[PDB]
């Protein structure tokens, strides 16, 4: 989820932005075709 959700929307910024909000993660991006928000 986290905004990218899936391929019919999968906005990676969302994802990014999640992870921005996390303790130190620098962003996030959408690992499996939008659905898993995976940070860094």
């Amino acid at each position: 989820g986290f905004g990218c959700n899936g391929p019919w929307q999968e906005d990676d910024l969302k994802c990014h932005n999640h992870c921005k909000s996390i303790k130190g993660y620098k962003g996030g991006y959408c690992a499996k075709g939008g659905f898993v928000c995976k940070c860094y």
